[PDB]
């Protein structure tokens, strides 16, 4: 149970 | 409609 920033492919 | 990598807070 850990939250961290990570890169992800997101369209817009 | 453009897709790119971006940092986001994600838990696990």
């Amino acid at each position: 149970r850990i939250c961290q920033f990570v890169l992800i492919r997101v369209c817009r």
